[PDB]
């Protein structure tokens, strides 16, 4: 089952010139409580809030998190928007006003029925170290580095239960135990 | 209301030094049919397949797609994986083998109950020209550039029904 390498490549086309400056700018998740979300993504994972927007008829706010240096963030409202939404690899967290105060409300993380979305993933230079810190800080784990067969790979959860892969690019080649 | 700006910022902490080289490397979506998915992300959206991984015991494959020049992919296999999984803003598409032939299976896009995930988003130089190309290619639209209040912002759907935003950053800088 599954495609061969060749069959997969036969389904691929070269990038049309019209697409040549496109970039993958954002991944959007719904959040129940932006206070807890901002504290997790900034304090625990070290991202930076680069932009926020509010839509009062709609009754929602948008928050833009990214691994960016806060010094590079423009001060002028208009320029900041242009800068923020032209960064690669942002996380857009949507808050529907009111969710934080409903005890039962929760978003679905995509990993139980009905499945779809699986996770976001953060490349780190040392999974083991980063995960000792997450433990120290009380983060919830789906999978700790040495649980199951894929070693030196972890999954944690944000305050909504969305899964975050924690990986080391250099270990991905050799995930499984080897020579042994 | 929700939070003021000042409040929101009050909830943010400075980066712990240990997190300084962290990067948002991937967003994983599961896909029914990798053939149609690969065709959509490469031909319609102009991404590149940078890594394919197969796990026959577990019966799934992973396809890493990114806006990268195909001439920068390493030739050697361990180097290519390290490079691919060190790129920012990749899309990981997971194919559980057999879904492509299953008439009743489909994945949920996160935008009907139960909701969670909403969309990925592509920044483009010009939303109107991008979407006119997308329409000529038969792409299915959830929101056309000028439908509703937010003009020059569009939403299309991939073969599984995931929503993809099409935005122009230089022009939200002339909107509220
Ligand atoms: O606990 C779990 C559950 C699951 O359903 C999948 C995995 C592994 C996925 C994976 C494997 C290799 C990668 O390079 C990658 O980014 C993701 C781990
Ligand atoms: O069809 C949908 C569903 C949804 O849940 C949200 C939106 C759009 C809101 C939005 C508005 C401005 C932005 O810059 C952005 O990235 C997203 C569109
Ligand atoms: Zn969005
Ligand atoms: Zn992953």
């Amino acid at each position: 089952g599954g495609l061969t390498d060749e069959a997969a490549l036969s389904c691929c086309s070269d990038a049309d010139p019209s697409t040549k400056d496109f970039l993958l700018q954002q991944t959007m998740l719904r959040v129940k409580d932006p206070k807890k979300s901002l504290d997790f993504y900034t304090r625990v994972l070290g991202m930076t809030l680069i932009q926020k927007c509010d839509f009062p008829i709609m009754k929602f706010s948008l928050y833009f998190l990214a691994y960016e240096d806060k010094n590079d963030i423009p001060k002028e409202k208009d320029e900041k928007i242009a800068w923020a939404l032209s960064r690669k690899a942002t996380l857009e967290l949507t808050h529907n006003w009111g969710t934080e105060d409903d005890e039962t409300q929760s978003y679905h993380n995509g990993n139980s029925d009905p499945r779809g979305f699986g996770h976001i993933g953060i490349a780190v230079p040392d999974v083991y170290s980063a995960c000792k810190r997450f433990e120290e800080l009380g983060v919830k784990f789906v999978k700790k580095p040495d649980d199951g067969k894929m070693k030196g790979l972890a999954f944690i959860q944000d305050p909504d239960g969305y899964w975050i892969e924690i990986l080391n690019p250099n270990k991905m080649a050799t995930l499984m135990l080897e020579h042994h």
